[PDB]
């Protein structure tokens, strides 16, 4: 109980020491490695053609200034904190129809190497033609997230695989997945000659009944 | 009277002028549900709205106090934004879940809290069933978005779900509720990650 | 402008208070008036109000002498720069939605009158409210975190003031009480005090 | 460059407790009705999307332009200043803003607040389906302070409807904000309020 | 090391850039006005609602400035040329719909790009309802509706708005929206208010559309 004390207090002073970055540029690039969880296809509006979806969107990046040597804070290996007290990347989704909603607590996990991750489960609704979701062959909608501000040569987007993790898809939604799929794209325009990425998540689903 | 109120200002001032739980650190909270009403199931959507109460319980040796030293105050009111709180949160949710109730802690001398909020939550749910007499189960996980097991113990006083506040004139009654402590782990690695899930079958009155 | 300079003072010194205690404990007394029954909804047994909520309270720690300041005897502030009690619905089914602005009046004996103006959603059956005798609910109203110990609830009159209830209303009201009660939750060995809104109304 | 060092002097030298009996306020309250949204039978409200005009004066905020680079006015946060309660005493859900939170200031003390609103409000809309249309009134007044701290002005009875949307579902037949002083035999104090009176259609 | 070393001095840099502008504007004036450059892309439209009269556009809204207290020397700040930054920190125009029926909904971070030479660019995804009649959006003359974009506090004394072209960008259209777009156009008005001696400048959206 008295190594609990000196714990909490290890941890106050590495938070202290490291809290009390302005975004990447082209000359310090940061990586962004993206991936998406499915959790459900709450609604497909075909009034409007806007889908409704449910994720976990995992986000890692890593900062030389989280850094910290385990050995000169009781072996303090990794910590919560707000989201707001650290920089987070501007990752967006290109064609939501909503404002996203956030369904999860703002926190992130830092490592000692310097590693972020943050995982916020959100609602979206984006834009997507469900015509054929009450067929067997399903609809197909498709949806962008990428930085808004930055090229990729200044937050360097990239994943850990081209599939999305659909192992907690909720079993008894309204929708069956036939696919989902997270590849990574580069566009080269006019304007510039940084190329810009995105992780583009397409998912092919029908209504439960329809198959 | 003023001297009561010196001796608590003066306790709060004290105590305020935690980083959370770390593996060396860990803190043990303790859940338990009070089902006030299911307002609506959806079966276009498969959603289904709750709203219950959500006692939570844990304790800080921060927040401890000897009794004696100020006026014998024993307890006090704060404002859950003076205090840290534990991040339990629904795993299945569909919309932000709304807050029913003043965001106030009890905080006792022993460095424990209770903290006690009312809320409506829409999550996924299956109503298939609902108008039968078997009726429709449903289940949703609480627990912790970003500490394990290692850094939030997360335990239950019972598995008994509270219905004697039950809406009695609510559109679905209540068959049983069951709040079960629950755990999941990778066989690679000593970390466990515990919720507790709420399960619920109804049907409609 | 010496009123001016003589208010800017009154309140300096009186804002440059925790809250009860069982050994500080304090009387809130709480009144309704009925504005209107915007909604109805049988498919989720919900109904919506709109209703202003008095308050009263008085704390030494808010009293001064007028002739120390002008012969102000009372003053309007915002409700966030003193504190208010946390009196909740026990049974709303979405956050309560405030419709007024949110200051009180204090008065130099160091009484306090806030009347927040509030659209209510809350958990109601309205079967027979389409019949000659309609539909009945109720809802408690009372302190989320203070016993009967430490805050005492009290009430001016058993009846809910309708006397601005709107006319053409898609609901009438029939009757609307407000009495008061005590009652033991199980989370919690102390006693809750309320004010237990009940309403008869009809199509 | 000098005319901003001005600005920022003359906003820091001036950065109020609110009237009273002793130190009263006049606000002139005008509305331009935009458009009739939304006329709900099921539980009778009346949704509107106005521009609310006030105008008050203060002595707290008067200046001498000569002393400030001739500066005669200035725009600031709506939050940076001490802005009058007038409320809607009939509303059935919070009021939203449709524009930014941004008042005006000018040397003689006098402030000017526009602010876009979307309002539902408590309304029967029995009869808009027919000629003679279907009426719904509304008050505006303070919440807290009575017409010996506040007193309610308009520079005219009629609302302004030179920007009502011209294929709203809605037509206006009429549109008035006649301001009322009402003495309750209880008490001394006068109670202003501006009752806007809507006549309206569907239109044909 | 060296690399590390240069990352390191490239942050100090930012840091001291935006240290400098912003650690040591009230908005334009008569005697400082300000030239304030709007241009419109529309992405979907994605709802018409008959009953009321009410139509929802989801857009993206361009605007330029430029300010001389946001200038800085690039050979002074490790030759730095721009830099992204919250909107939140800089003072942005108060550019309104006039004829919103709900308070216009934010779909992007609200991130500002600063440019060496004191120019500002700023460009928010938007979901926005307006006021609209969509009769005869079902046939194949289609609807057509206007709203006015401004200043709303601004005259065309302190704020003067300007376009780069007068066509909407329908480069980015959803494909496959519920309505197609005949056309758009973004041309600018000089108006007088009843409320207010001086004339107001907008530009004006007029979108013609079909089912
Ligand atoms: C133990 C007590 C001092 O602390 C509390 C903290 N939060 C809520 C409560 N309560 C008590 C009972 C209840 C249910 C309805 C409102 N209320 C009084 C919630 C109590
Ligand atoms: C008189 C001016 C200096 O002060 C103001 C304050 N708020 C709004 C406005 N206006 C001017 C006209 C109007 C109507 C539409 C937006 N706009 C420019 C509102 C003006
Ligand atoms: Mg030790
Ligand atoms: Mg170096």
């Amino acid at each position: 109980d008295d190594d609990k004390l000196h714990s909490q207090a290890n941890l106050m002073r590495l938070k202290s020491d490291l809290f009390n970055y302005p975004g990447p540029t082209k000359d310090d690039p940061l990586t962004v490695t993206l991936g998406f969880t499915l959790q459900d296809i709450v609604k497909a509006d075909s009034s409007t053609n806007e889908v409704d979806l449910v994720y976990w969107e995992q986000q890692r990046w890593k900062l030389n200034s989280l850094m910290w040597d385990p050995n000169e804070y009781g072996n303090i290996t990794d910590f919560r904190t707000s989201a707001a007290d650290i920089w987070t990347p501007d990752i967006t989704a290109y064609s939501s129809t909503r404002p996203v909603q956030v369904l999860s607590p703002q926190i992130a996990v830092v490592t000692h190497d310097g590693s972020v991750m943050f995982i916020p489960a959100q609602r979206l609704s984006f834009m997507c033609d469900p015509t054929g979701v009450d067929s067997e062959e399903g609809a197909t909608c498709a949806v962008k997230f990428g930085s808004w501000v930055y090229s990729g040569f200044e937050i360097d987007l990239k994943t850990d695989t081209d599939q999305v993790d659909l192992s907690s898809y909720y079993a008894s939604s309204k929708y069956e997945i036939l696919s989902a799929t997270q590849y990574k794209h580069d566009i080269k325009y006019n304007c510039c000659e940084e190329i810009y990425p995105d992780v583009v998540l397409v998912v092919k689903f029908r209504e439960r009944r329809a198959g």
